[PDB]
This record gives C-alpha cells, structure tokens and sequence, in this order.
C-alpha cells in the first residue's frame, strides 16, 4: 500500500516527478498535518510519503538531519523542513489563494500568533507522556487563554480575520486531538477559543484531513507503547 | 535619550508620521538584531531602551510577553519578536532587500535560522552559571560546525549568498559577544566561520552598531548581579 509507513529495511523514493512536490509525513502527526492542510487547501500536486516514527529509516535523516517530520522534496532534490516552514514555502511557492495575508503587519501577526502557540504542542506532548495532569492541564488552559485573548480583541471567529487563513491551519490539528481525547473542558473557559474549533470543523479542507477519536486514540495507545505498528494504524 | 525607561516612566506619545519606534535594549542581541535591519535598510526611526529588569508598567501593553524588540508605527500597530520584526522591516520599506523573496531561499535561511537556534539558549547559560564552561565550550562548538557545514556546503562568504543578508544580521549578534565572553577558541575549527566573523566585522552597519569590551563586561557583571542599572552600563 502507498499510505503504509517506511520503516528500517525500506528503499529511499526515487526521484520526485517533475510538477509534483513530496511531503516526508505521518499520518497522525499534528505537524505534518499543517503542511498537509496547506497542499489541500491549495490544491498542490504533491505525492506522500510516510516515515514510520517509531522505525525511522536512517535514510530520512539525510532528508532532515533533525529526523523529523515534515520535509517537503521538489523536483530539483531541494529539501524543506520545519512544520511552518513548509507551510510558507507552499503558501510562496504556488499559485491560488494566499493562506498568509500580502500585508506585511497581518503576515506579521500571524506569526505572533504563532508564537503565542509555541508552547502548547511541547506540554501537550508531555501530558500524553504519573497522574501530573492535573498541572499540565492548567498548562493548558494558560496557553489557551492567551490564544482566547486574540480572538477577543481581533473580534473576528478565525486567528486572521473573518475567514480562515494561514495560521487557522497552524493551530488547528493540536485542537483537532483535543476534543478526541475528550479533553474540550480544557477550553470551557474559553468560549472564543472553543467556538473557533467549531468554525475550523465546518472547513472543507479541515474535515477531509480529520481523523476520528478512535483512530487517534488507537494510534496514541501504540506510539506510547513504541509499538512499529502505531504510524500505520488502520492501514 | 539611551536610558532606559523603567517602572513609573511615562509612556512615549505616538510615533510621527514616516517614522518607526522600536523598544529596545543597548546589549540584547535580540533586539541588535532589528537594530542591525534598521541601519542596513536606512530606516529612519526612534529607540527607546526599556529596564528589563525593572520593566516600566506600559510595556506590557506594547508585547504581552514584555520582551524587547518592539516595533510601533505611526498606525500604533505593535511587532514583537525579533525575526518577526526584521522580517516585518524588509517588506514594509523600500531599499535594498534583505530578506530574498525567492520561497526556497527564504526557507532555506529560516532552516539555518533553526539550526542556530540552540546558540542563544547555551550563551545564556555561559553566562549565567560553576565548571560547565568546558562543557558549554563543546557545544558551542558543536553548533558552530552545523554552521560552517552550512558556509562549507554554500561555497559562500555569508549564509545567504556572497553579500550580507538578512541571515547574517539575524546571526552576527551572538558571534559579537564571543569575544568579550573569551570564547574565540570555539572557532579555530571552523575556517569559513572565522572568514565570515571577519567579513561582519567589515561590514558598514555591523561596525556602527558595535559594542566595546568594556561595556559588555560591565553589563554582564550588573546583570550578574540583578542591577537596575545593568542595561544602563555607561550611561
Ligand atoms: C509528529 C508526530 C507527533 O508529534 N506525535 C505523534 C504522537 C506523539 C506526538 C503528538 N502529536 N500530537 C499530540 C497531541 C496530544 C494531545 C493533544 C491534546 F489537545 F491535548 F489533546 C493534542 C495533540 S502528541
């Protein structure tokens, strides 16, 4: 199968097909799936790859001497790695609608927007990872309020203004796994913030990419089981 | 004029028309950075330093994580982080470029921006800390080569091409300090990294914005010592 992960023993791909671009992804990897909404909501001829995190190849890590994922390959063997990297790169790179505002002060505060969201994926990371929640939890809800406050003073229902744009895509997949974790009292402080997660799920790109609570939570209790298995959950 | 407000300072009035405001600090790095942007690119604007130790009450308002740089226009729009606010100078005046717009170039400068991430986390720890300077040493070392791999690999002067870029402004500021921090013997390994600290040093702009040793020296000592005056070292 094309969407089953390469793991230790798997041949490098060949080279990327002229007009076509390659994304090195996981398909429940919250990272890679921002670089995959922008080549959905853009409409980017790309091919997929998946990198079988828990038996990477050591192949891939000359394609990203991190070892991580995302990595964007164009036809030219240029490499781009880095989640929001790839975005932008998408975003500049081909035609259609712009995620990222042309103005340089919007563009701007979709980056600040972005850091402001910095370090949720890390403590959400650990909280997956001893009955600490209840600390990390409140980590959470520290980070969310500040994204609250955004859309409190933006007064707008997406992070860019009335319409969904560039940083929408960025933030979405942490919240996605959070209502599949029935983690959403995590955000009942937070009503700007929860009715954004609302608004992100009536999007036709956000609900082509959604995967299921029960996939999520099926891949989660083997990727923190280390199990090879986890990246190729439900085949 | 260059000292610092504190708590109790009255907030600035609003910047005048074709002028631009940028918070700043005479011995943050992070801010020599927009600093170094605002030279290179002839913008004319203000500075006002801020006591980050004894952070004036209003700052707050301008970046919600109180740190320097700060950029505010004549529109009162406020930019904070240092990279966002570089990034936001070069699109939002005319001049000479900085930044490219080519997508994978800029990408490519963004991933070394990543690759130099870990140097200004272990600057601070050199300069906080014990025996661990010989194994801080290592590290930056370490570093350094992921970044005389980049000019080694590029069979280029500077990370973004043979003139100074945006990348090397963003980068100069920490390579600054080694000297006043003794650690040159962290580059007697890294030829073209050497090469480039002597071209920056050549540079009009670098040379303007340079600190002496004896400045540095008093301000680590003062910030060594959680002075007030520490960020008005010299006066
Ligand atoms: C690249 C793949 C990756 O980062 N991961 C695979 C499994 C671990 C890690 C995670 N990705 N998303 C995670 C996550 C966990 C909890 C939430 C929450 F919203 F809190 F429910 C969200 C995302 S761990």
């Amino acid at each position: 199968e094309s969407a089953r992960s390469l793991g230790k023993g798997s041949a490098p791909p060949g080279p990327v097909p002229e007009g076509s671009i390659r994304i090195y992804s996981m398909r429940f990897c919250p990272f890679a799936e921002r670089t995959r909404l922008v080549l959905k909501a853009k409409g980017i001829r790309h091919e997929v790859i998946n990198i079988n995190l828990k038996n990477k190849p050591e192949w891939f890590f000359k394609k990203n001497p991190f070892g991580l994922v995302p990595v964007l390959e164009n036809s030219q063997g240029q490499l781009i790695y880095e989640s929001a990297i790839t975005c932008e790169y998408l975003d500049e790179a081909y035609p259609g609608k712009k995620l990222l505002p042309d103005d340089p002060y919007e563009k701007a505060c979709q980056k600040m927007i972005l850091e402001l969201f910095s370090k949720v994926p890390s403590l959400v990371g650990s909280f997956i990872r001893k009955e600490d929640y209840a600390g990390l939890k409140e980590e959470f809800r520290k980070e969310f309020t500040k994204l609250e406050e955004v859309l409190t003073n933006k007064k707008t229902t997406f992070f860019g203004g009335n319409s969904i744009s560039m940083i929408d895509y960025l933030i979405w997949p942490w919240f996605e796994r959070l209502e599949a974790m029935k983690l959403n009292e995590c955000v009942d402080h937070t009503p700007k913030l929860k009715l954004w997660m609302a608004a992100m799920k009536e999007d036709p790109t956000v609900s082509a990419l959604l995967t299921s609570e029960k996939d999520w939570q099926g891949f989660l209790e083997l990727y923190l089981q280390n199990s090879p298995e986890a990246c190729d959950y439900g085949l």
